């Protein structure tokens, strides 16, 4: 990881096997789910391609999901070369070389070249782009192993409205649609598949009522010893 | 986030992977409780807007609590923009642009552009102000995911005053209110939900009533609220 | 807290989650155990008044104790405004202003005014006084919550004198009676609970006898193992 | 009593061109004469013993209204066939002398007015709530008890 | 607020005169004494603080009278 600055007179300082175990324990507890993505999105900040790749291949566990995840990185690194031809040898003299698909991916690039592009002026964000590619992978895996589909789900008889949005929004989040389509499924499809005691109060409160006061519905409905009871 | 060093030096540096993994475990245990608010206040002072976006996503590892933060910050961003209209264009170095509500949240600004508003003399502290909107939403998750309800705290037939108190103000702390409505709650709600003995003594006490008298009230009956564990 | 106590350094450092979390749990493990008070003071070293309030508020249990403790601390600051004249001399050329009770509390004061006094020569010690107000305002509560007694102490069927003195002393520390009171009790109760061979030492040298020949006395009763923890 | 501790009085002889200073008994009228009282009213500046004593009485009358009332705001419930006019008037007459602020009132309109209502009424009050005015709320839920003032059995 | 919309005014006496101009809060008895109130009333031209106040309590009570107890006029036959 890079330390001291985010820009310019930044330096390496290395990650320990004790803290690699910290990383892998999150995946090992929470599996392929949207939980791991905000932890890993804050993890991959200040990262060299060489850290990202040490993170990627220390999880273990699941080979063909690991290989599917590298297929995603392959298509995007091959895409970077496709779109953007590099110059052969030095592009300018105080720069190491213009980086290829593989050079971002880490495969062909030494750590001196990786930091060398990041301390160029303006910066070239080698492990930003590579963080962006591993992140495409985790959301594609997240969908592929998803057991819940956005048009199947409804509310449970024993489920509060708060438990219901958490779940609906998880099933939404593990899924890919335009923003315009995701606004239909939050307006219409969330409302339509609700339990009736939630759907009756929403129409009578109306649109200028606050999320605070529409989110406390279907409370007590699981029985005594319920966790949700505020008004 | 920014860290102070010796001799007048402060550096924006990436959130250490250790800091993160320990923070991640605190979010999981304490987000739905009063407890995380003084730690979020201590922690987020050195957060820039780009960093406060990374912390806010993290906090909302829950897709219901994620929606409330998200919905509040876009309403506060708006509320800001509708209270102060600013045209907010690009400009050349030496001078700065006015920030909108979308620029204070940092979505439409670069990090060096935020850090500028902050390190300028007099400061605009875009971080303090976006922390405030974020904090507003946090108080909301605490209020929602409150197992207790202030309306629901009624003293039971063998319960002392001190134990009824100890639970009344935990409930009161998780409820969202200004001071006036809190004094409503201690004057009206705490007393008129109490046992006939308790009630009599605190009205005949008048202005001579104290929290010391309240820790001794309704005793003599055994079980919780008569002693505390030392050894 | 401040970084260092070096003369006229205005350098401030923030409080980690972990340090705030680790305090919560001393209160959760063993809150009124007499080990916790001067532990608490150790973990709040180098503190400002602001650092103190952050640490008192993070805690979410014991809210009747915490609140009475909050109020009591504001009553010390109003005691200091009544007791001391603040700024009785004339204006001094070159000197930092004098603290009011409210600047020690933090209700009329900025961080850089607070630190300035703590790093002044000789140092005007507002964090320690704010800490003092909590140390004295906490103890008066722990006198009231605690029904600890030394007089009812348990002794077994084959009890050597070794751990009895330790049990005595730790229970006695857990008591918060007057030193005199404790000496009149300790003088009468420790000798009369002794069997004949233990008894001889304290008849002769009185209540003040060396604990080396007390702790080895009444050997070969068929006591439990060595006082050491080597297993 | 309280006055006495707030204002000490010299008991000894009074100078010419002066009046004696009132005690709390003297302001209450107990230990002073009518010619003193007219003295005090004819004073420059005026010494207004009668306004203070009257204020005390106004004060003590508002103690009786709150002391002779067992009724909680909290657990006020609608009877079997109740209309909103009896109910709104009744929840607010319990608050006469408590002198609730507006921010309290908004809070009560949100929670207890809603939850102690009978089930048809409760939907109307849920619907307009403290976002709307009390003029709105009155006319709308007066609609379930109708022109005869009677709401369908529970 | 309707008076206030139509009539912005100074907080104190105007600088060369010797009296102020009444606010909405001055109409209602909220921020006004009897001496200021009969000073508006004894003014020339009269500033009609009690007349126009009374008009509000009439208007208001009129709202109330028409909202309290509807009569059905379809049962009149």
């Amino acid at each position: 990881p890079i330390v001291q600055n985010l820009q310019g007179q930044m330096v390496h300082q290395a990650i320990s096997p004790r803290t690699l175990n910290a990383w892998v324990k999150v995946v090992e507890e929470k599996a392929f789910s949207p939980e791991v993505i905000p932890m890993f999105s804050a993890l991959s900040e200040g990262a060299t391609p060489q850290d990202l790749n040490t993170m990627l291949n220390t999880v273990g566990g699941h080979q063909a999901a690991m290989q599917m995840l590298k297929e995603t990185i392959n298509e995007e690194a091959a895409e970077w070369d496709r779109l953007h031809p590099v110059h052969a040898g030095p592009i300018e003299p105080g720069q190491m070389r213009e980086p290829r698909g593989s050079d971002i991916a880490g495969t062909t690039s030494t750590l001196q070249e990786q930091i060398g592009w990041m301390t160029h002026n303006p910066p070239i964000p080698v492990g930003e782009i590579y963080k962006r590619w591993i992140i495409l992978g985790l959301n594609k895996i997240v969908r592929m192993y998803s057991p819940t589909s956005i048009l199947d789900i409804r509310q449970g008889p024993k489920e509060p409205f708060r438990d219901y949005v958490d779940r609906f929004y998880k099933t939404l989040r593990a899924e890919q649609a335009s923003q315009e389509v995701k606004n239909w499924m939050t307006e219409t499809l969330l409302v339509q598949n609700a339990n009736p005691d939630c759907k009756t109060i929403l129409k009578a409160l109306g649109p200028a009522a606050t999320l605070e006061e529409m989110m406390t519905a279907c409370q007590g409905v699981g029985g005594p010893g319920h966790k949700a009871r505020v008004l």
